[PDB]
C-alpha cells in the first residue's frame, strides 16, 4: 500500500567525479523508481545499469568494474518518513527532515545521516531533495578497487574517492 509513488520521469539523481587536478564531471542515473508506503517507509531504487557519463565505453566500465551490475543491478535507499508531517505541509511550504537513510550499494549497507528538504507542491505532489551538498566515500561501499581499475584503464594519475551526490525527487499521492 503506497501513500506516494515516485514520478520517475521528473526525478533525477546526479553524482560528480573528480580526476587529475580537480577535473569535475557530473554523471547521472537515467532510471529511478520508488514510493512511500502507508507504513511510512520511503524508498528510492537507483538502476545502476542506467549510469550515464556521456561516453558509452566509460558507462560500460562503470557498470562492469565499478558497480559490478551483473551482481548488483540496483542501489536501494530506505528512509522512515512521518506521513502526518508531510500531510501537514501547506502548499508551497517546506520543512527540513533529519534522516538516517539506509543505502544498500555494492553489497555494503550503510546509514546516511543527512538533512532533506521536503516541499509540498500541490494537494498530491511533493518535492524531496538533499538540503546540502552530500558526499559519498567510495571506501564506505567497497568501491575503491573499482575506482583503481578505472584509473589504471585510463592511465590516470588520480581519481578522487569522494563523490558529491545531488537529487530532486518528486513523489505523488493517489
Ligand atoms: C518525504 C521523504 C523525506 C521522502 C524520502 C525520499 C528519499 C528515499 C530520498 C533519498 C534520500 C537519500 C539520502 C538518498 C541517498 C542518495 C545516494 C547517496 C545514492 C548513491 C548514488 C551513487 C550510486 C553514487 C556513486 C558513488 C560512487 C562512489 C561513485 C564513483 C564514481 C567515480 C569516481 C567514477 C570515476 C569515473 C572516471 C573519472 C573514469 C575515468 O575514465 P575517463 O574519464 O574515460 O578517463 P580519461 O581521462 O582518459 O578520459
Amino acid at each position: 500500500h503506497l501513500a506516494y509513488s515516485l514520478d520517475a520521469t521528473a526525478s533525477f539523481l546526479n553524482f560528480v567525479s573528480s580526476k587529475k587536478t580537480h577535473v569535475l564531471e557530473t554523471h547521472r542515473f537515467d532510471v529511478l523508481s520508488g514510493g512511500i508506503s502507508t507504513a511510512g517507509e520511503a524508498q528510492l531504487v537507483i538502476d545502476l545499469n542506467s549510469v550515464n557519463t556521456g561516453i558509452d565505453v566509460r558507462n560500460g566500465r562503470m557498470r562492469d568494474y565499478l558497480f559490478e551490475t551483473a551482481t548488483y543491478s540496483v542501489a536501494t535507499v530506505t528512509v522512515p518518513v512521518d506521513l502526518a508531517a508531510v500531510a501537514g505541509l501547506a502548499v508551497g511550504e517546506d520543512m527540513l527532515v533529519d534522516v538516517s537513510a539506509t543505502l544498500d550499494l555494492h553489497g555494503v549497507p550503510g546509514v546516511i545521516d543527512t538533512q532533506l528538504n521536503v516541499q509540498r507542491l500541490s494537494a498530491t505532489r511533493i518535492m524531496v531533495q538533499n538540503q546540502s551538498p552530500l558526499l559519498i566515500k567510495a571506501a564506505d561501499y567497497s568501491l575503491e578497487a573499482g575506482i583503481e581499475t578505472l584509473r589504471n584503464l585510463a592511465s590516470l594519475n588520480v581519481i578522487s574517492t569522494t563523490v558529491p551526490v545531488d537529487f530532486v525527487l518528486f513523489y505523488e499521492a493517489p
